[PDB]
């Protein structure tokens, strides 16, 4: 279950790396590493006491992203929510919030990966 960082950034699946801090409710901020690929994101939570190391903390499909969110007074801290779509709208079950240093490129790029999921245009 403990990963290691490098190997997990140097996997072939990944398309971006997005180094950041999760955000809880309660004021803690861990150092973290998004990932994305094709089909996920994970987020990889660092271990402080061993060094390189990390536990998965989150792993998401991206057709499952329902909503990215930030705020104007602190466009860094990005909120994405994760749930269900339908017809009559979105059905909200988790929620994960990050402050990623130059976050417009990150949530250009995860944006862009999730158009990718639903594009199976010019085959």
């Amino acid at each position: 279950e403990v990963v290691n960082i490098q190997t997990w950034i140097n996997k072939p699946d990944v398309k971006h790396h997005f180094p950041c801090k999760e955000v809880k409710e309660s004021g803690h901020m861990f150092p973290s590493h998004l990932l994305v690929t094709a089909t996920h994101m994970y987020c990889l939570r660092e271990i402080v006491s061993r060094k390189g190391l990390a536990y998965i903390q989150s792993r998401q499909a991206l057709n499952s992203v329902v909503k990215i969110t930030s705020k104007k007074k602190h466009p860094e801290l990005i909120t994405f929510k994760y749930g269900n779509s339908s017809a009559s709208g979105i059905e909200i079950l988790a929620i994960e919030r990050y402050l990623i240093p130059n976050a417009g490129d990150a949530t250009k790029a995860i944006k862009q990966q999730i158009m990718k999921v639903l594009d199976a245009l010019e085959s």
